[PDB]
C-alpha cells in the first residue's frame, strides 16, 4: 500500500523528519511518500496560516499522480482534513486525532504538548470537533516555535518535558500526545523523562491509516464527505 | 464607517443581492461595500469548497486597498472568520453567528433553515465552535441548492417555509434563521407564513458590525487572534 | 424609537448613571427612558433580591404609561427577562446577555468580572440559561460591593483590574465583560492594562435593542414567551 | 417537626389537596401546614406567573409566624427555591427537584409529564439549573392546563398516561414524574398501564424534607445561599 | 422494614461501623442488617477491586435468605449498583449517589472528599454516569488509604479536613460529601471544623431507602434494569 | 507478537468465530489466541451479566500463563476494560471502543447497531465513559438476542440492516459499527445494502492492539490504572 504523508508547512526538512518516523513504523509493504505543499507558511501557527495550509495540503495531494491508499495530514490542530475527506476516496488521518485516539486506549486522560500558546485553542477546537476532547486533561504549550526545535534539541526537550510534568501533576494527564508534526520521534525521550506513555501522532497515524486500508475501510461518502457537487469553481 | 460585505462564493449576482439587503439596514453614514472573491466555487456547498472560500475571502479582503471599519463574511457555515480576525484589526462578523446570536434574544430556541443537507453538519459544527448551538432547536435543509433559489424561487420558497414549519412544530423552534447568504431578504415572507420572527444573518450582521464600531470594539489581539507571527509564507 | 432601560435596584442615582451611559451610545432619535422599580432592594446581591427585582422590574415596566419599542433590563445576573418577554410584544434585552453575546464576536473566550462572590453563581446560571456560557472562560468577583463602587472605588478599581488580569492570564479570557450595573463606563483602565476589549452590557444592550427594532424583530410569541393566559391573578 | 407545604398558586383548594397528599406519607411526629400565597395567579403557567409565584411564596413563608423545620415549595418548574434558601435557615425542597432526584434512584432515565406545552421549557430549565436534567429522557406536555385537570379528570388523565406511554416508548423513560403540583395522587393508573414507577414530587418532597431534618442537615450559608446582606429594601 | 447495608469490602469492622451509623438514623420500625461480602479486597482502591466488589456484593445479597425491603451499597465510587437493580425487585441505593443527591438540596455546589487519589476518577465517573456530577465542584483525595482512617484517625481526620477546606475555598464547594464508606459518622466533626453541611452517604442512603419503601417505589423493571434473561450461566451463584 | 482475544461470554463457539475473524486480519507474525472465560453467562445481555463477565474475563486472562503482548476484550458494551488495564502491563483494547474509535476516522457521525434494546444503555454508557460518544449518532437495537444471531442469520441480517438504514436516514449516521461480538463478519452485507462503511470491532481491535504493540505503547500505570495496591484480597 502507499500512504501520502503530507506536511502542513512548506519546510521540506520537517517533511523529511516526519517521513522518516513514518517509515520507521510502517509495516512491510507500506510505502511512505512524504509530500511538502507547494505554498503556505514555513510553519503553521495560527488561524490564517492554518487555513492556508488546508488548501496547500489539498492542492498538494491532488497534484499527486501515482495511485495511493490513504493520506496522512501531518499537522497538529490544523484545518483541512474534512476537505481531503470530500476530495478523496481513500482514508484521511490527521495526526492530531490519531494521537488523541490512540492515547485514549492507554490512560484515563491525555494531555497534548504543543509549540506556541496561540495554537492551543486551535488544537482544543479540533479535538472538540473530532469528539476526542472529553478525555483531554489539557493542551499545553512548550513556548517554543516549531522551527526552533532542531537548533537546540536539549532546550526544546526541556521545554516540552516541563509542560508534560505539569500536565501530569496538575492536569492529571496519564498520557502525553506530541502536539506538533515537527516533534515527530521525540516521544521515546519524553517518555523516558516523564514516566508516562507518549504518543507521536505521526507514527500513530501511520498505524491507523494502515489499519483502515487493511480493514477495507474508507471515508463514508454518504453525506458530509460526499464528493463535491460538480459546479463552476474558479482556480483549482 | 465602511463595512466590507464579502460573498463567500464567486457568483456576483449573489453579492449584489447581499449588499443591497445590507445597504437597506445600514445606518446613515455607513457605507456598504460588497466584495466577490477572485476565486472559488460559484456556490459553497461542503468542506472543500468552504476551505477554498476561506482563503478566497481572506485574499479578497487583503487585496482591498481602501480603509474600512468592519468586515462581514456573508456565508453560512463557512470557515474563515478566524483567519480574517487574525489578519485584521477591525471587527469581523459572520452571518451565521450574527443570525443565531440575535435570534437568541427573541425566543427560547431557534432553528436554521439551510439549502443542502450536506451543509447541515457544517453549520452545526460552526454554531458549536461559536458556542451558539445550545439554544439551537435544529438545523434543517430545505433540500434546494443555493443557485436554485433564483432559478425556481416559488418552489424554493415553499421548500424553505416547509422546513420552518417542521422546525416550529417538531423541533420547538420559536425563531427561524436563514441559513444561506443567497436567502438574504427572504425573511419577511417566511415570517408571514410561520408566525415567528425570522432572522436574516446578512442584515443581522450589519447591525452587529456597526454596533461593534460604534462601541469602539474590535477583535481581541491578545491570543488566538493575535497578528500572525512574521515568517516565510510562500505563494 | 424609545427604549426603557430599567434599573434592577431601587437606587435612583444608579438608574440615572445607567441611562446616561445608555444615552451616550444611542443612535440619533433613540430616546432612552431610565426607570427605577417602585419596590425592591437598593442593590441586588443574591437570589431573594434578584427574584424580588424580577417582579419589581415587570411591575415597573407594566406601570409605564408611554409607548416604547424595546426594553433593556439593566442588572448583571438578575432574574426576570423571561417575564418581560411574555408580558411585552417588543424585544427585551438583558445587559448580561448583551454583554456576553457581543463579547463572543470579539475573541475566542470571554470572562465576566463582577463585585460580590455570591453573585457569581447567579451570573453563571443566567449565562447557562441563555446558552451563552460555552465561551465563557470564567465569572470572577473582586469581592467589593455594588454600593461600594461609588463609595470606595480606587481599591475596588484595582481589585477589578486584577480579576480581569487573572481571567486573561489564568482563565484564558480574551475579552472582559463588566459585571455590575453600576460598572457602566469603567472599561478604560482594564482595556489599557489588559490589552483586551472590554464590554459594557449597558451600551451593548442599547445597540442590540436598537438593532432588533431596526430589523423589525420582536419576541417570538409562539410558545415559551406567548402572552400569559388570561386568568385570575391576585394583587396585579 | 413542622413542614410548610406552600402552594405556588392562589387556588386554596389545590393547597388542601397538596397538603392532604403530604399528610398521607408524613411520618409520625411530622406536622404538615399547607399555605396559600396572599397574591399571584390562580394557576402558574409561564415565566411571568412563575416569577410572581416566587415572591408570593417567599412572602407567604415570611408572613408565617409559627416555628417550622423545613419548607416544601409545591409547584412544578416555577422559580423561587433559591430565594427561600437565602431567607431560611431550614432545608427547602421543591417538588420538581424532589421528583426528579428520587426518580433517578429508580431507573436509567426519567420523564416528567406536565400540563401545558409552554411550561415544558420552564421545567427543563429548572432541572438543568438543579443539575438533574442529565438523566431526564424528556419533559412532555399532556396539553391540558392546571385547572382543566379538575374540570375533566378523565380526558386529562388519558392525555397524561398517553404522554407517559410515549415518554417510555419513544424517549426511553423508565420512570415517570408528575409535572404539576395539582397532579398529586394520580400515579396509580399510569403505573398499571405502563408498568413503571411513578413519582409524585409532593410525597417525594415530604420524605426528603423529613430526611434532611432527621439528618440534621440544612441549607449551606457559606456562599450562594448566605443570608441576604441587610440593606434598604422596599415592599 | 428491613434494609441491607452492604460493605463493598471484606473488612467486617468497617461493616460494623457503617451499620452503627445506619442504625443511628434509621426510623422506628426500620431494621438495619449489615452485610460483608464473602470475597473481595479488604479495601476497594481501584478498578480491579471495584469490579471485584461489584460481583462480591451482588453475590452476598443474593445469598441473603431472609426478607428485605431495600438494599444500600455502602461503598463510594464502586461499580455494581446496576447489577443489583436488575437482580432485585426492591430499591437499591448507593451511598455515592445518596450523598451527592442529598447534598444538592443543601447548596449550589458540593465536593467529595475521598481517600486515595487513584479513586478520584472512579468517583468522577460514577457521578457522571448517575447524572449527579453537574453540581460537583470537585472530588478530592485526602491521601490516606481506607484502612488508615481507623488506625491513624487523628491524621486521617486532619487530611480530610484540609481537603474539605480547599474544596470550599478553591473549588467553591458549599457542601462536603464523605467519599468513603469507612468515613461514616465523621461528618459532624468535619462540619464543625469547616462550617458547611457535611453529608454522610451512609446515613443519607438510609433515609433515601426508607423513603422509597414508604412511597411504595422500587426499581423500574421496564428496560435497563429488567430481570436478567434466563440462560445458561456457569459458576453462579 | 501474541494477542489474547477474549470472549466476554462462555459460548466457546462464539470464541472460535471471533478468533477466526481476528486471524483473518492479523498481520504476519501476529498470533491470535481466542479465550473463553471459565464462568459467566452464555451471552451477556445486561448489567448483571456484564459485571459477571468483567471478572470472568480478568480471571481468564489471569491463569493464561503463556506470554502475551496485548489483550482484546470481545464484547460490546460490557464492563471490565479498566480492571484489565490495572492488572496488566500490556495494551488492552475493547472492541466497543475499537469500533467507535475507528469509525470516527471515517465519517461525521457513527451509529452502533446492537442486539437487544436492554443493552443499548450499557453501550451508550461505555461509549460515554470512553469519551467516544460525542460523534455517536445513535445506538440501536436490531431486536435479536445474541444467540438468535446464529439460529437465524437471514432475519438477523434483515433486522440489522433495517436499524442501520434508520440510523443513516433518521439519526444521520455515516458509518455503522457492529454492536455484538457475535456479529463479527457481517459488515460486508450491511455495507452492500447501505453504501456506508461498516466497522467490525473485532477486526478493528486487532489492528489497534497490534498497532499499540508496534508503537511500543502500553497502558499508563501512573494513576488510574496503576498496579493494584498490595493488600488482603479473597479470590472469588
Amino acid at each position: 500500500m502507499r500512504i501520502l504523508v503530507v506536511n502542513v508547512n512548506t519546510t521540506a526538512s520537517i517533511t523529511e523528519t516526519i517521513a522518516e518516523q513514518a517509515r520507521a513504523v510502517a509495516s512491510p509493504g507500506t510505502e511512505i511518500v512524504g509530500l511538502t505543499p507547494y505554498f503556505g507558511a514555513e510553519s503553521v501557527e495560527g488561524n490564517f496560516e492554518s487555513y492556508l495550509a488546508a488548501i496547500a495540503v489539498m492542492d498538494r495531494v491532488m497534484a499527486y499522480d501515482q495511485p495511493f491508499d490513504a493520506v496522512i495530514q501531518a499537522g497538529y490542530g490544523e484545518h483541512g482534513r474534512e476537505g481531503l475527506q470530500e476530495l478523496l476516496n481513500v482514508p484521511v488521518v490527521d495526526i492530531t486525532e490519531a494521537a488523541a485516539s490512540t492515547a485514549m486506549f492507554l490512560g484515563h486522560a491525555y494531555s497534548v504538548v504543543t509549540t506556541l500558546d496561540r495554537t492551543v485553542p486551535l488544537i482544543e477546537d479540533r479535538l472538540k470537533l473530532a469528539g476526542l476532547y472529553q478525555r483531554c486533561a489539557s493542551v499545553r504549550a512548550s513556548g517554543m516555535a516549531v522551527l526552533e526545535l532542531e537548533e537546540d534539541p536539549v532546550a526544546a526537550m526541556e521545554a516540552i518535558v516541563r509542560q508534560a510534568e505539569l500536565a501530569i501533576r496538575e492536569d492529571k494527564a496519564e498520557v502525553i500526545c506530541l502536539g506538533c508534526g515537527g516533534m515527530a520521534g521525540l516521544d521515546e525521550q519524553i517518555r523516558q523523562r516523564t514516566g508516562v506513555p507518549v504518543v507521536d501522532g505521526v507514527t500513530a497515524a501511520v498505524t491507523i491509516a494502515e489499519s483502515l486500508v487493511r480493514l477495507g475501510l474508507s471515508t463514508s461518502k454518504i453525506r458530509t464527505y460526499a464528493t463535491p457537487r460538480p459546479k463552476k469553481v474558479i482556480g483549482w
